[PDB]
């Protein structure tokens, strides 16, 4: 409109005036070390990359020998490193670096430097650097400098004059505002801070954040919570108003809101209506946000929505829309403009002047240590202008550099678009809605194949939603209004019931009965197999196609019921909501990814090039399968090796587990919603003493699907070798046979990261995964910090029922797995030593202890025998030779996962420790389908992998057809003849 | 010469003035043979069609096939052309006695007669199906016989042609009047370059005779020529019939212009006339087997013997007609083309060569292109029809052959008479015209290799291929009476218990002895396996594929050599040797690329932060137990694929082969193969045979032979013993009971003689060979009397001497076992045929064909592996089906049918691993017919194929989070929001 363009012309103007009144930010001063540093990671990416992981591994390379091979691992030798480039050269200069942008590395320090900052002009807010959070003696560490730092701050600003301003109170700064200004995580103060939980992490965040505040109000000071990422952004609101809504008459209470979120439109608007009809006032540090990177990835990750805008332009026009709203609403919220940009801080002054809001509603932040300029600037020209300032330990001080490297040497940073790549300053104080405009516009001007989507995986639950937060107590509460029920055998599309009963009950609660399961005798075995050899002819003549047809619409029926499979499982077996929900979604994901790889391999593809010949290489189904299935993953292994041999057009005797029957009944009512035809999926659970080997002895079976232990998989194979009178063909065996998967800790790791991921990788669906990490062999100077974390992790978590989303662990899965796998905790305390054995709760319930024992070598039962249970070893490697070694010395290759960031002991992890799926820094579970197609060799399986694009053939038989198509001395020329054309 | 050029241009424009815009009957479209072909030419799924229909037409003899062929190959009334039953049957029977002169010789000698009072001379020819044996080269020539009776008592009272001068009793004052063309290779069934002489002699001792009786008559004798395979026969044929009667002027022979031999082919038979001082006759023409030349060649990686681009067979034309009328002294000749162009050449160089016109005649087709013969007629006078004559079931072969002809893109009829094409093109000097399209023409390999294409087979159209053998065979006779000793570790070691290995054909001669490994040697080889494996896995794959390829060139520089040990050995046939061992190159050559192509690991995912690769692991040591009857290629095969993929092998040939194992060790040791990567220790199943497959160390077993031994191995591989570090994987190929079925319409002449070396190649000793021969009731009779009486012309002996079809199985334990199954079948059926054999000493079998045999029966359920064929009669072809698919296995089988409705039936319910249409069952080549099956003939792994190699490996998954500090490196195939 008219209106926006003279507005625009006096940002314009403004930004040219502040350009004009400056000269480079130290950090693009290319003189420096770190300018040059800076000035080649900005012209070579592939430099970037290796500088900044060596700032952030710096911290950990505590020795000489880490230092040097790191040194070279990372630059090369002298040779190939740039002109500016050892550990003196280096050291000094990565140190100086992280000391720009920290007032000091102990409280003391920082206060008299904070003073000094004041006598230039400068006000403060102040935050204290952390290694993450692990556990509550690391979040009262945090807190009690909080403390620690306001009982100093409280000594010292009686003597501090109030920064000028042009009147009000001269011992406030500018007249009005409080010296005192801290800045608090939210996060660091518990450690399982997750929206899964979302009651109990508002809770333990708000009551250390309250003791902070009461300090804070004692001082007449500042508070400001700090926002983080958005898994926690919905967490960190709720603190904020409970704790406004505590102390409704205290204003120095800040927030911070992020602009580059989609949502904080939205959640602005929100807060001013719920600020105005509580009668209260706010304030609020608008920042773009600090995530981006981890956001759009995170999200893409997990098939969510990503929440950030993804054109730089749009976090710029929504930060100037979002800081109008608030000056709008000055009379209610206090605004602080947190930016290094010089057009959005000039759009923010004219706003300002616009609107005509008083000055005691809105100051200016930068970053303490960069935009010096824009620093410089808005001292002369606003005059209220506070630093955030971080102060602490250099371990932390590292990663907060390597963060600060990368927002200033970003592409589309607006510091490096001035400072650095000469941009032309009309593009730079552009109105960024018209840069979002052409920018969309030029973007307006992976596919699938058949008409059907790419293959994606099925979006994990999203506890940042309201609604998914609900839906687990709304759907088992669902659940448990039908249980009772007696579920029978289905042959050949009938219901058969028969007289032999076994109850199947609430592992958490033995004494909630959910059902009552039919056991198949060997006579209903063997109509289901007569019924699935019946079937079998014309569903192996069905086009595959039409046979992918029908696990496309069993996946809409199981998607279409996620929430309720899941909460079966949450009580039939014990299942986390987190993981009962990645149990059907794996499920899905199998349904949409084997119709798919049917599809491809479905087609006949002629192969040689010979003229007058046509041969056709193509597939053909073997006959009946028997498919054993396990407990752990009671829908998704199911069905996805019933779906399997489904699709590639054999016809399934399927016998779920004893003790998660009725998860396998939703087999029953998944395949016949997507009506397919009766006999090609047979319902047998029953006894193994009775009808086990039955069933893997009989003629009419062609293969046997299992997965389940080591012990019963190898007597499987070896019965199911023999070829009987009237048995079509040699048995195909598809077995997958456990584990007992180690993680590395390598000096260098990452412990904020590894702590957790291991804790997660062990106790996770109280370690009842093929994939659960049982060992965890950490390096020899390592080993006592690590195990210390880790110990005081385990020790916040709680054991209890899975239904209850605060428990991290609960309940195994029935009798006889508690009292096995309490046999195996007794043996391993006797061979190492206990470091953790958690509180359990009283009365019923399968309750085996969160157990760690140390001291575990190669040698003892601990390190070599699957326990399937919440029992973790910890082993101490003296090298990593020896580290690998260890790792190798199992009878199983299932899983591993080594933390580390040494290039040379990566490479080699890769190369040596030879397991099916190797996982580099994170976790060692959950794996999903198409990106980590699971399975092993050695006694772990044979060589099958489930979820991927070898998987399908191991159900099929190749076949060829060859035809003379020449006549009288004539061939049609086909395509792809070799001729003489 | 532009001059002549210029003559001959004119002359074609006369040419073609004087014919009127008159169309050939072909292409006359007011006529139902013309509409036909009208549709056929705009439609080629229509010409498809079409001519497969008459070609399968004679054998529709019953009512029933007929409809249901109609329907089958044209779709209902509704979905016809308008110029389309019985008016079908009829068309097409007309259009058959369009080409031919008669069906009778009694009615061919009257319509000559008619011929000659229009002004035509004639060259008679013989319609026959193919000759497959005795009896039929027998009927054939007699046929002949008969025909030359009759026109010895017409032709005394036929006028002379009227000619410018000479005698006249004679056409045209010197051509004979009786004049017939005879095809060689309808004189012997076996007619084959492999055996020369053999081939040869047999025709040769038939012409002898018909030549006979034509010079009795005073008349001409022309030698047609045939394919290539037997041009080199044919000549020598010719050459020695030339020389037993020197003196006698009419005698000739056809020579090929498309042929790029043919230059000098026509300069070597022109001076040895001149060298001999005889006299010649060639009738030139371009030739008929154009597309079948190119496919055989291209099916065989041999070099392509026609030329490929069709002005290059107008231009060797003129070219070579030019040579002959230079040469009208010693070299009559017969210009035998329908093109004008051609004509007008041959008829303006002899002008412009004052050629008398005694030394040159012009031929055609009966009943074809026939205002071009009325035009030579017309300016030349002297034009002679080529006149097939005799029953309708070969007539509607050769016209199926003529409608190709004419038909064709590049035939001159069509673009004459069809396209309206350009007279100045059509007349263009044909050099110009290959100069144009040579200019106008002015499968890829990945990193740096050539693509995959099999290895040529041995060419016995080659005087030095031919003479190869007998030299090589030789050579290895020179290296008898060596001792092999075991290899391990990149050592020998001897043990002392040797057993001799010696000739089946002649077990008298002993070949060499062998050492056996004890348990004690197997375990030393296990462990130097295992020993060497963490090195070799961790070779990169290039370099790996790089020593299979070395051992690929080493073999193909000693082809002829290895093969000549196997025909000593184990008693192969020289082409049998031979394809033995090119197909070992193959594995070596293919595998090679199949590591290379799975060698790198791949992103699997698309996810940021993220890098998952997928890529495969080797597996240990892996015990390769090889069979005899495939000595080289399936050792070999199963060896290399286990050594490129990062595994090392433990290998155990059979102990009648063992010479040829060694073959492995020298290929491997002058490729340079780490030590222990490969180690030979043959032994004695019955010491080490459990102990190699039990033992902990062993992750993979590779198994070709019998099902009883297949399914020990699978049943004992299958326990974990302690120590053991996997689920050992079986690659098992276990043999077959393999059927062909002989449909009501198959073409029996193709039929016969794929199902005769389906059985009997390499004395049936295959595990791929035909035992089961599945013969439709109404074809039964005629099928297997034929099948028969082409088995009593082979002859049975040592495989060193290539006139014998097959010889003696592997050893004395073979021979009692199939003996004595042929006498558990004689006692089943009833014997059809039992060949005689070599007296004295070689394990010899008869070639045994018996019949009445059932599903019920054991020769139709238990492998022989053996000459023993069975035949069974199905009462209809759903009973074919059912009985083919009546045994415990499913490894090949075969269908001879031109049904489309039951071709579709086979490809779905004949579920054998591999299935052939139309051609025998055995022979698969690498990637072209990957091989193995299911049932009880293996656990469904196919050597050759792009399935094969991932058996050998285990897949391996890393996956690496790339995030630090909240930053990720971007990635090509990332899913991200640019
Ligand atoms: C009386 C007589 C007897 C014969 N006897 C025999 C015989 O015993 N053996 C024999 O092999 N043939 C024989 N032929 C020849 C054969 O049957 C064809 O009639 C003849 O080749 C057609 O040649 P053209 O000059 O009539 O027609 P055109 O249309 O001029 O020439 C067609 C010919 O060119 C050749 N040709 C087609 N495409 C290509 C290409 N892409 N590249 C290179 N060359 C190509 C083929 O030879 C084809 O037949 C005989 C022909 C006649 C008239």
């Amino acid at each position: 409109s008219m209106l926006n363009s003279e507005l625009n012309t006096k940002i314009v103007n403004r930004g040219k005036e502040f350009f004009g009144s400056i000269e480079k930010p130290s950090l693009f001063n290319k003189g420096a070390w770190m300018g040059k540093a800076m000035d080649w990671s900005m012209q070579n990416e592939q430099f970037k990359i290796q500088m900044f992981r060596f700032v952030d591994v710096f911290p950990s390379l505590t020795t000489s020998k880490l230092l040097t091979e790191h040194i070279r691992e990372y630059f090369g030798n002298e040779q190939d490193m740039p002109a500016f480039m050892l550990n003196k050269v280096l050291t000094s200069n990565i140190e100086e670096m992280a000391r720009q942008f920290i007032v000091g590395e102990t409280t003391k320090e920082a206060v008299k430097n904070l003073e000094k900052l004041r006598k230039d002009g400068f006000a403060a807010v102040v935050d204290v650097l952390g290694e993450a959070t692990l556990s509550e003696e690391e979040a009262e560490v945090y807190t009690n400098t909080y403390l620690e730092l306001l009982e100093a701050l409280k000594k010292e600003q009686g003597s501090w004059k109030g920064l000028p301003g042009k009147g009000g109170d001269p011992g406030l700064d500018w007249g009005h505002a409080p010296k005192v200004n801290i800045a608090v995580k939210p996060t660091w103060l518990f450690c399982l801070a997750n929206p899964q939980d979302f009651e109990g992490s508002v809770v333990a965040i708000l009551d250390r954040m309250r003791r902070i505040f009461k300090k804070v109000m004692e001082l007449n000071g500042f508070l400001c919570i700090d926002m983080e990422s958005y898994r926690h952004k919905e967490i960190i609101l709720e603190v904020f108003r409970r704790l406004k809504l505590e102390y409704r008459d205290y204003p120095h209470l800040g927030i911070v809101l992020q602009a580059y979120l989609k949502d904080n439109d939205k959640d602005l608007d929100d807060l001013l209506a719920w600020a105005k009809e509580h009668k209260v006032q706010i304030s609020v540090r608008l920042v773009k946000g600090a995530y981006w990177d981890y956001e759009t990835v995170k999200a893409k990750q997990n098939d969510w929505e990503v929440p950030v805008w993804t054109i730089k332009a749009e976090s710029d026009a929504a930060y100037e829309r979002q800081a109008r709203k608030i000056l709008e609403n000055h009379q209610i919220c206090h605004f602080a403009c947190a930016s290094h940009n010089i057009r959005t801080i000039s759009a923010v002054m004219e706003m300002a002047r616009e609107l005509n809001v008083p000055e005691d509603r809105y100051e200016f932040q930068v970053l303490y240590g960069m935009a010096e300029p824009v620093r410089k600037g808005i001292l002369k020209v606003a005059g209220r202008i506070r630093l955030y300032a971080p102060y602490g330990n250099m371990v932390p001080g590292m990663g907060y550099l390597v963060r600060r490297l990368l927002e200033n040497t970003a592409n589309e940073s607006f510091l490096r678009q001035s400072f650095a790549e000469d941009a032309q300053i009309e593009r730079l104080l552009e109105d960024p809605a018209v840069t979002v405009e052409r920018e969309r516009a030029a973007r307006a001007a992976r596919k699938g194949l058949g008409g059907l989507p790419p293959f994606n995986n099925e979006a994990m639950v999203d506890f940042t939603r309201a609604d998914h937060r609900a839906a687990f107590p709304k759907h088992i509460a669902q659940v448990r209004t039908q249980l009772g029920k007696t579920y029978p055998l289905f042959i050949n599309g009938k219901e058969v019931r028969t007289n032999d009963l076994i109850p199947t009950v609430n592992p958490n609660k033995p004494s909630e009965v959910l059902g009552q399961i039919c056991q198949a005798g060997t006579t209903e075995v063997g109509d289901a197999i007569a019924a699935a050899k019946a079937a079998f002819p014309a569903w192996r003549d069905t086009d595959p196609r039409t046979r992918a047809e029908y696990l496309l619409k069993a996946a809409q029926a199981a998607r279409k019921r996620l929430f309720e499979l899941s909460a079966w499982q949450v009580l039939e077996i014990g299942k986390q909501w987190d993981q009962a929900y990645a149990d059907v979604t794996e499920a899905i994901d199998f349904l949409e990814y084997y119709a798919r790889e049917m599809i491809r391999l479905g087609q006949p593809q002629r192969v040689g090039h010979a003229p007058g010949e046509l041969n056709h290489y193509f597939y053909e189904p073997k006959g009946v399968a028997a498919v054993i299935a396990p407990w752990n993953f009671p829908l998704a292994i199911s069905m996805g090796m019933a779906s399997a041999a489904i699709v590639t057009g054999n016809c399934v005797v399927f016998k779920p587990s004893g003790i998660t029957s009725i998860i396998g009944w939703h087999l029953v009512e998944l395949f016949r919603e997507a009506g397919l035809p009766e006999g090609v999926f047979n319902f047998t659970p029953g006894r193994g003493s009775v009808m086990g080997d039955y069933l893997v002895d009989h003629p009419d079976i062609s293969l046997i699907a299992f997965t389940g232990s080591m012990e019963t998989g190898l007597r499987i194979i070896e019965r199911a070798a023999k070829v009987h009178p009237g048995q079509a063909n040699v048995k195909k065996i598809i077995s997958e046979m456990g584990g007992k998967n180690a993680i590395i800790i390598d000096d260098d790791a990452d412990l904020d990261e590894a702590v957790p991921h291991v804790l997660y990788s062990a106790f996770g669906f109280q370690g009842q995964k093929c994939s659960a990490c049982s060992r965890v062999i950490v390096l020899d100077a390592v080993y006592d910090k690590f195990i210390e974390r880790l110990v005081s992790m385990a020790k916040a978590t709680k054991v209890g029922p899975s239904e209850d989303p605060a428990n991290y662990m609960g309940a195994v899965a029935d009798d006889k797995a508690m009292k096995s796998i309490k046999e195996y905790a007794e043996i391993g305390k006797r061979e190492g030593h206990v470091l953790y054995e958690s509180p359990v709760p009283a009365g019923e319930g399968y309750f085996v202890p969160m157990t760690i024992i140390g001291g575990i070598k190669p040698e003892h039962r601990i390190a070599q025998e699957e326990i399937f249970g919440p029992v973790l070893a910890v082993m101490r490697a003296k090298d990593f030779d020896q580290a690998i070694e260890w790792a190798n010395s199992t009878q199983f290759a299932l899983t591993g996962g080594i933390f580390s960031r040494s290039p040379e002991h990566l490479a080699k992890a890769r190369r040596e420790f030879r397991v099916g799926n190797l996982y580099i820094n994170r976790n060692n579970t959950g794996a999903l389908v198409e990106r980590q197609p699971f399975g092993g060799a050695r006694m772990s399986g044979v060589g099958t992998k489930a979820g991927g694009p070898d998987y399908l053939l191991h159900f099929m038989d190749p076949r060829v057809v060859t035809e003379n198509t020449m006549r009288r001395g004539f061939a049609p020329i086909e395509e792809d003849d070799d001729w003489v054309d």
